[PDB]
Order: structure tokens, then C-alpha cells, then sequence
């Protein structure tokens, strides 16, 4: 009396919380017969309530048995038919939450049958199993991962599928688009009125405009993402090692902005900060090396932040200077003080304020895609100003087609899905 | 159509999954008209099965709203009358283990009437309503807090309430005992025959070597609980914090026994290893000092390290020299190259092996009142030897009596509560 439901794969199991101590923890197992394997360790209080016969959303209290020895007192949660998280039936087990207790009832579901969870297997077969798509797949681990307000506003927004609602707009767009020309290539002598060249040339650069506006997004999305790359540059013995230390590879947040701090990726780098021993440099004339530099990577905002103010007497002529013969606004700063910081702080966030409600795109593969989308989109176009044959037109909206169906995996490539659930923690 | 349920106390919330990245995170939250609460945040998919009118440990799958604003996509857990935790009503939402979704989630709580948790507040709740005496309680903190398997298992043993049922045994034996003499002194010519006096100065030993050899068990317990204080002791540049860092105030496991590092605790510590710079030592015939520290602590194990043994060339003599003039062993290191630490390691597990199935008490609170236990038992006995005032002895076995009750929290002090409490993480 049952349905079509998605073949589940091997049973696997992983801690499911942050590692450390709580109140409590969640081991999550899920695949084929896994409440059969469950109820061979699991015992529930009262009579015997069968874990496998029970129903979908369904809390259990009980204790969890290596044979004759207790391993803790858990809550067992059922998920039942293609309702729950990979699809697949699947039961978290919430126990207490210490890493002894925890890790013992992890072994206990690895000894019993489950194999232990790859890295982001569980979300993996959320979307292999079509519960979830490649863009909401990667939205729930953006938001766990989020380290700001935007960052994981962002993610909900995505995970709700606000982007593959925009998308699915696109792809039925191009489909009715695509099918177009596809009927003037069936043909014969089919010159039914109703033009098709003109109607066509617009429907191509509504799409482009839709697609451009969205390629324009990274542009801002790559900064909620993964906030601005700052690279501290200097001397040797500028103190760039204890600004760094004091300012927390690893990165701070501030006034709602993320900073990754780095130390040669240079070119490319949204915020260059240069660091000089303010007055003890041995040649100090070397404000040429701080000019050459700002020239060197125009594309980037500039500091010069002027360091170890507190073994300087006379600062502020020395300051000024240093501003007059670069061409760079100068920050004042005690790296092991602690002295100003809160003002190279307020002027280090302000180029990382870039030129509204709208919908935004995360990291390129999504960028990369739409802009292979857009330049085969401006290709069709194109082309038929050029007049070309319908044949070489179709097969660019096809090929523009395939790009944003890429993005939300509609396009599987088992190499990409591999790059992505890779960064996934183990447990989803 | 209700029951006599303990007053609820004002709905609190806090969250109860460790800190850090994962899959999931839990909320939870108890009280009075938690699940009201609840109700007016959380929106069920379907149709709108109201929280408040649902049945005890019952899933149910929907979204947290910040009024217009999604703020997680979470499953809640209903916990009913006195099924729960804490006895009281309450409503655990398991959302993404994301730190700043978990932290929305919670300020949604906090928000809309809960007023944040303190320091083991819901355990304590736990304990006041009765569903967990004083003992269960401490276990539960002691079992997350765990980090032996040991330490996990004498938790376990506890949480069951092992100790609690050995203990009730001698809280009734008491009654028994107690109540023998009171019955002497109603009296008025009460001379049954079936003598009194005999009968009971049994009853009272029989008893007292029932609660020392309890009072033993902590002599093993506390290493159990809180490992082996050892204290590393030397000289100005012996390498005491070289060999601290290589080694792991914060403490290490090996072979399965803790051991807890420090640097004054040195009277009243287990083991202690004095730290020399081998042959560096400007001057070297201070291995009198490390004989005084030994006869100064001859409740300690002792060991002697030579460290710096790269930096020293015929080490066997010198080693072999110290060894000689203190009367102590030898452990030759290197604490920065980290040469025969494992040898090191294997010479500290080793007086750490103490002089079998039986119930262990952990930390001095227990210990401390099973001996005032001992004392007025012993002090019945001798009173009863002494042929002494029914009225003395009987008041020595309600002394007796009290402080058993004491640690399994019978006799509240809502001060001892709170050193208890106070040292939980927020949320249980
Ligand atoms: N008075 C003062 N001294 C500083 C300050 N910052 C660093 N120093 C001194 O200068 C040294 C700089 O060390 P460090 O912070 O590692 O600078 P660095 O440029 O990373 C060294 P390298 O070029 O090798 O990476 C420190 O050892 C410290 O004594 C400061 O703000 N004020
Ligand atoms: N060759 C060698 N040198 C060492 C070793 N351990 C420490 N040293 C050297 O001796 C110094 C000892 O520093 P430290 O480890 O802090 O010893 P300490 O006894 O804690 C110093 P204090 O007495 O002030 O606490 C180090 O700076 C290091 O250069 C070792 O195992 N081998
Ligand atoms: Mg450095
Ligand atoms: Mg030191």
C-alpha cells in the first residue's frame, strides 16, 4: 500500500552537533532499514512500541543498549516515508551532551550496521533524492558556516529558493524561447505571419538584462560571503605579526562587515593595508615602496597604517608627511598598545561600503555560469542580426539553457558535486 | 479532568547544544505557558495544529517567524505534564547549528516572554520537582562535563541512581534503628523482653561499615573524577612551561587516567615531578633540594626529570648520579624535542594505579557527610557502651539520619544548591 520512493542508500551515521560540551547532543543515522537497526540497540521504556512501526515525526524516550550495558538515556525522533531531511528514513537520536556519551553512542550506531557519514553526505542525498536543489544545498551550509547578519540572512533567502524561483523563471523562458526557432527549423515552407525574428531579438535581450543584473550581483554577494580579502603588507619588523594577533587564514568582523586577513595573493585583494615603523624605519624615505604599491593595484582601496606610535615623540608632522609623499591616507596605530585600532577600524570600513532589496549570488560557479550564459545569450543575439542559419542560433540558446540549469544542478556533474560537499562538515 | 502537577516556574530559555558549527542545534525552552509561547512563533506547514493542544513527545516540522521575518526552518519537540525534563511544560526547536541562526533562534525566545535560562536552572528544576534527587542530578553535569571513560561510566552508574538506592537502603535501615530507641523512650515500665540493647549495637555496626567502606571508595572516586593533581615543581629555566605545552589549570588523559596540571597546591598532591636542567644547572648539587621536597611529601609519588637531555652529552652518569644522591627515580627528557615523553608517561601512569565492581563516590561533599555520618554512629555506638541517655543516642542517629539525607538533597540548602548549580553550563 506503498509509493515511488527514491532507492535509500547504505546506512550512515554521524554526530549531528557542534563538538564540545552541552546540555545535549544528536547522533543522526539515516538509509535502508534504519529503524531496524535502530530498534536492535534502542529500548523503549513502557511495553514495546516498535521504533520501525511507528509513525513519521514520532518522539521516543528510552535507553540505548550495547547489549547488557546502558550507553545513555536518549530521545529517538522517527522520520518515516520521503518525509525528513535526506528523504530516506532516518532517526536522530538526541542524547546527553558529553563528548564521552556522545562518541560512545556514535560507536554504538557503527558497530550496529551504519557505515560513518562522508562529509556532507547527509545533505548530498537531500538533493540527489530531490527533496532539495544544488542551490538550497548549498544555502544550509552557508547559513550553519555564516559568520554575519547578512552572510546568514543571505543563506535563509537562498534556502528558501528565492534564486531558484528567479532561475526557473529563466529556464522556462529560454525553453519557450528555444522552442522558437526549433519550430522555424521544422519548417518546409512555414511562413505563418506573425514574425518570428523580431519577437525573437526581444525575448533574447529581455533574458540578457534578467541574466546581467544577476552576473552584477557577485560584484556585492562575494563580499556578504566571504568578506573582503585584506592583505597587511610591510617591512621586516613593521609589526605586522602583533597587528594581526590584536585585530582577532582566520578573519574579524566589524560594523557588520567581514575581513579575511591574509599574508602571495596581493592582486586581488579588496583592501591593502601597509604597515611602517613609524619613524624607526631605518630609510625612511622608502614612501616610494608605499606608492609604487598603490599603483601597483589600483582596483584596491589603500591605507597606510603607521605603526609603533608610542615609541614615536613627534607623530603627527611625521604622519603628515608620510600622507603628503604617497598620496594615501595615514592611520596612526600602537600594534601591542592597542592604540587607535578602533579608528583604523571605523576607516577600514568604509570602501568595503560598494555602489537594494534585490536578490544576490554567492560565490562563483553560479557567476561563472551566468556569464557563459549571457555571452552564449549575446551570441544568439548576435547572430541574428547577422542572419546566420537557425541551426548555429537553436544551439546557442541551448547551450545558454544547460548553463542555468547547471547552477541549480539540473546539470549533475559528480566532480562539482564533489568540490562542494567536500566543504561540508560530517553530519550534513 | 488534570492531575496535581508542581508549580511551573517562569518560562526560561537557553541553548542546549554545544557551541560552534554543526548540522543542528537545539533551543529549549520550560515553564509555565511555554508551548503558548511557542505558539505565537512557530507556524506548522499544513494546516495549523496548534502546539498548545498537542499530546507529549510529538514532533512537528515548520518555520520560526520574527512576525513578518523567517527566522529558521526547525522541528519542535512538545513535552507534556510532568513528562519532561524538568517536569514542566516545555518545547525544544532543533534548528541549523549555525552560531548566528541559534543565537536569532534564541533572541526570538527571549523576545517574545522567555526570560534567559541561568546556570543549571533546568537541572535544577529537574531536582526540585522530583523527578531527579540531588545525586541524579550531579551525575547528569558530571556525565557531559566527562572526559575519562571512567569518568563517563561512575556518571552513568550514578544518573541510574546506584548510589541512590545503596543509600536508601541505609535511609531506612536508620528509620529502623531510629525508631527502636524512640520506642524505649515512651518506656513508662516498657520491658518486652527481646532485648533492645543487644539487637541494636548491632544494627548500628552493621550499618557503620556499611557507610566507611563508602567513605573508602572516594579515596579511589576522586581520581576518577577529577584525575591526578600533579604539580611540576624546578627552577628558574628548568623547562617547566616547555614541558607543560608538549605535554598537553588544564590537564591530559593517558592510559586512561586524567591527570591535572599546575603550578601553591604542592602539599596535598598525588604526584609530583621536580623539573632540573640536566648538567646546566650552574650549580648541581642542589638534588638536595629535590630530596627535602620528597621528604617533605611523603604522601606523594615522586619522579625526578632531567630535561634538556639534547643539549647534554654523557647523560647516563648524571642521571644515574641524581638518582644516587636524592634516593628518588630518573626520567631522562627533552621537553622541546619531546624525547622519551612516552617514557615519561608511562612512569606517571604508574603510582597512579591505586590498591572492583562496587559503588564509587565522587567529589567531597558526599565524603564530607558520610564521615559526620560515621562519626555520630560511632558516637552512638560508644554512647550505648557507655550506657548512656536513651535521649543522647537517639539524638546521634537522627544526627546520622540528617546528613545521609543531606547528599541525596532530602534536607535542601538552597546554598548548597547553588555551588552545585552555579558550576553547570547554561541550559542544564
Ligand atoms: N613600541 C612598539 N613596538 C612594537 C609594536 N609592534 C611590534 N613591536 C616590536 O617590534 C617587533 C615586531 O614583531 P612582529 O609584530 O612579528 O613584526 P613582523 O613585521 O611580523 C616581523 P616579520 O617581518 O619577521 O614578520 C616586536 O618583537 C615588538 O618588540 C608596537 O605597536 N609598538
Ligand atoms: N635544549 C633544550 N632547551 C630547552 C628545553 N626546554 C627549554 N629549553 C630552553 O630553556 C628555556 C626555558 O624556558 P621555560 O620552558 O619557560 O622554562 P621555565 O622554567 O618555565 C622559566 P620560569 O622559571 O621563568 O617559569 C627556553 O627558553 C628554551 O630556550 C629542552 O628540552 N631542551
Ligand atoms: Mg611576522
Ligand atoms: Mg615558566
Amino acid at each position: 500500500s506503498d509509493l515511488h520512493l527514491p532507492v535509500p542508500g547504505h546506512p550512515i551515521a554521524a554526530i549531528a552537533t557542534p563538538v564540545g560540551v552541552g546540555a545535549l547532543a544528536i547522533v543522526r543515522i539515516s538509509g535502508a532499514g534504519v529503524l531496524d537497526l535502530a530498534d536492535r540497540v534502542f529500548r523503549k521504556v513502557h511495553g514495546s512500541g516498535k521504533l520501525a512501526e511507528a509513525a513519521g515525526y514520532t518522539a521516543h524516550f528510552g535507553r540505548l543498549y550495547d547489549g547488557e550495558e546502558m550507553v545513555d538515556e536518549v530521545i529517538a525522533l522517527v522520520f518515516r516515508a520521503p518525509r525528513s531531511f535526506t528523504a530516506e528514513q532516518m532517526v536522530e537520536f538526541t542524547c546527553h551532551g558529553g563528548p564521552v556519551v556522545v562518541g560512545r553512542v556514535l560507536r554504538l550506531m557503527l558497530d550496529n550496521g551504519c557505515r560513518l557519514a562522508e562529509p556532507g553526505e547527509f545533505t548530498r542525498r537531500a538533493f540527489l533524492n530531490g527533496r532539495i536543489d544544488l542551490l538550497q544545498a548549498e544555502a544550509i551550509g552557508e547559513m550553519i558556516h555564516a559568520r554575519t547578519e547578512s552572510a546568514y540572512r543571505t543563506a535563509v533567502s537562498q534556502m528558501k529558493g528565492d534564486l531558484s524561483v528567479r532561475l526557473g523563471g529563466l529556464r522556462e523562458q529560454l525553453i519557450r524561447s528555444c522552442a522558437l526557432i526549433e519550430l522555424e527549423l521544422d519548417f518546409s515552407e512555414e511562413d505563418v505571419e506573425f514574425q518570428s525574428r523580431d519577437e525573437l531579438t526581444m525575448q533574447i535581450e529581455t533574458l540578457r538584462s534578467e541574466v546581467n543584473r544577476l552576473i552584477d550581483s557577485y560584484q556585492h554577494g562575494r563580499i556578504v560571503s566571504e568578506g573582503v580579502s585584506t592583505v597587511i603588507a610591510g617591512k621586516p619588523n613593521a609589526g605586522k605579526s602583533t597587528l594581526l594577533n590584536t585585530l582577532l587564514e582566520e578573519c574579524f568582523i566589524h560594523d557588520k562587515t567581514m575581513f579575511r586577513l591574509t599574508d602571495m595573493k596581493m592582486a586581488e585583494a579588496d583592501l591593502i593595508l601597509y604597515l611602517l615603523d613609524l619613524g624607526t624605519e631605518r630609510l625612511d624615505d622608502e614612501l616610494t615602496e608605499i606608492r609604487e604599491l598603490k599603483a601597483a593595484h589600483p582596483a584596491a582601496k589603500f591605507l597606510t597604517v603607521a605603526n609603533k606610535l608610542d615609541r614615536a615623540a613627534n607623530a603627527d608632522a611625521l604622519i603628515r608627511a608620510i600622507a603628503d609623499g604617497t598620496g594615501t591616507e595615514v592611520i596612526g596605530i600602537s600594534a601591542l598598545n592597542g592604540d587607535g585600532i578602533d579608528t583604523l577600524k571605523q576607516h577600514m570600513g568604509d570602501l568595503v561600503k560598494n555602489l537594494e532589496a534585490s536578490v544576490l549570488v554567492t560565490s562563483l560557479r553560479h557567476y561563472e555560469a551566468l556569464r557563459n550564459a549571457s555571452d552564449a545569450l549575446q551570441n544568439a543575439l548576435e547572430l541574428i542580426a547577422h542572419e546566420s542559419e537557425t541551426e548555429l542560433i537553436a544551439f546557442e540558446l541551448r547551450a545558454a539553457l544547460d548553463y542555468v540549469g547547471q547552477i541549480t544542478g539540473k546539470v549533475v556533474n559528480e566532480e562539482v558535486l564533489n568540490t562542494i560537499f567536500d566543504k561540508f562538515c560530517i553530519g550534513k
